[PDB]
């Protein structure tokens, strides 16, 4: 009665699903062709509420109604020293309803309106939805869906609220590091093993360590930074191009939120091509009053830039083994999980770490929380 049951990675940044369908994980794209889904919402002037791709693609002058990042609020009171720390960040307006952080946005036409984080979840929740559907060619009604290891109660519960709001029935809440190691078969070991997982996506850095013992699983310590991700990455080139602008011309790109915006969506575009080539172009026409920007960035350039923050990941590996009481050599599995990993240093640093072990291979690492979830729908749907 459960039918085609889904497996969603809810992200900070980016949500994907997937489902097992013909004996064998199949990640879903979206409507906009994409295996990944930014955990965004935006809402028009005209009242179009837009989520993922057309939310986080559209340009206005506007950033107080658009909604990203409800991760970091759901789950947590308003009073959370968390909540009051990261609503200095948040463009959008929060504000205290009902013991909660709730969001406060123009709906259209100057109509207000405050949802709840998992409100706002719940919609991300529903865009996922209707991306299997479309998919599978029928209706969606249960749902596998992970949290980091570190959510609490209150969190859980909340993730799963988000949806039933969605009209999703989450049977099972799984924690994201035993999710990417599951769809690797790791759970599959004979014997006692630990596992380290680095799990770089664009918001946060999480490392855990998690120990197996025939098909259990143990989460023994968690660690990273909250507030350290691919998004950082990109405000590290941000920053060097419109230095740069500056010094060749005489502007300031930073009176134009449009163009800044169109400078981030194309830096973002360009980080990723350097994943698999080592210069990429970057350009946008009307750039600023009209005139047209064209710069080239290197692979090198990047990881120079950015050289401190990737070997500020190392830190927390250290501090995870130290509270297992483990040392490198203990480790017998490496799992990189988050879009972040794709990036060559950081694969290389993370290998240089383990005395040049090498970590399990051949999932996307965006997709490979995602990919364990529709593997334990799998069993579940039938
Ligand atoms: N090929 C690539 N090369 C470099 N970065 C990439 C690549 N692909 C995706 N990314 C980045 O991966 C980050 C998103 O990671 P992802 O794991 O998909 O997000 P998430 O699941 O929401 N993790 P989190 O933000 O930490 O909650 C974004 O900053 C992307 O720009």
């Amino acid at each position: 009665d459960v039918g085609t049951v889904v497996g969603i990675d809810l992200g900070t940044t980016y949500s994907c699903v997937g489902v097992f369908k013909n004996g064998r994980v199949e990640i879903i794209a979206n409507d906009q062709g994409n295996r990944i889904t930014p955990s965004y919402v935006a809402f028009t002037p005209e009242g179009e509420r837009l989520i993922g791709d057309a939310a986080k693609n559209q340009l206005t002058s506007n950033p107080e109604n658009t909604v990203f990042d409800a991760k970091r609020l759901i789950g947590r009171t308003w009073n959370d020293p968390s909540v009051q720390q990261d609503i200095k960040f948040l463009p959008f307006k929060v504000v205290e309803k009902k013991t909660k952080p709730y969001i406060q946005v123009d709906i259209g036409g100057g109509q207000t309106k405050t949802f709840a984080p998992e409100e706002i979840s719940a919609m991300v929740l529903t865009k996922m939805k209707e991306t299997a559907e479309a998919y599978l060619g029928k209706k969606v009604t249960h749902a596998v869906v992970t949290v980091p290891a570190y959510f609490n109660d209150a969190q859980r519960q909340a993730t799963k609220d988000a949806g039933t709001i969605a009209g999703l029935n989450v049977m099972r809440i799984i924690n994201e590091p035993t999710a990417a190691a599951i769809a690797y078969g790791l759970d599959k070991r004979e014997g006692e093993k630990n596992i380290l997982v680095f799990d770089l996506g664009g918001g946060t850095f999480d490392v855990s360590l998690l120990t197996i013992d025939n098909g259990v699983f143990e989460v023994v310590a968690t660690n990273g930074d909250t507030h350290l991700g691919g998004e950082d990455f990109d405000q590290r080139v941000m920053e060097h191009f419109i230095k740069l602008y500056k010094k060749k011309t005489g502007k300031d790109v930073r009176k134009d939120n449009r163009a800044v915006q169109k400078l981030r969506r194309e830096v973002e575009k360009a980080k990723r091509a350097l994943s698999s080539q080592h210069q990429a172009r970057i350009e946008i026409e009307s750039f600023y009053e009209g005139e047209d920007f064209s710069e080239t960035l290197t692979r090198a350039k990047f990881e120079e830039l950015n050289m401190d923050l990737f070997r500020s990941t190392m830190k927390p590996v250290q501090k995870v083994l130290e509270d297992s009481d483990l040392k490198k050599s203990d480790i017998d599995e490496i799992v990189l999980v988050g879009g972040s990993t794709r990036i060559p240093k950081i694969q290389q640093l993370v290998k240089e770490f383990f005395n040049g072990k090498e970590p399990s291979r051949g999932i996307n690492p965006d997709e490979a929380v995602a990919y364990g979830a529709a593997v334990q729908a799998g069993v579940l749907s039938g």
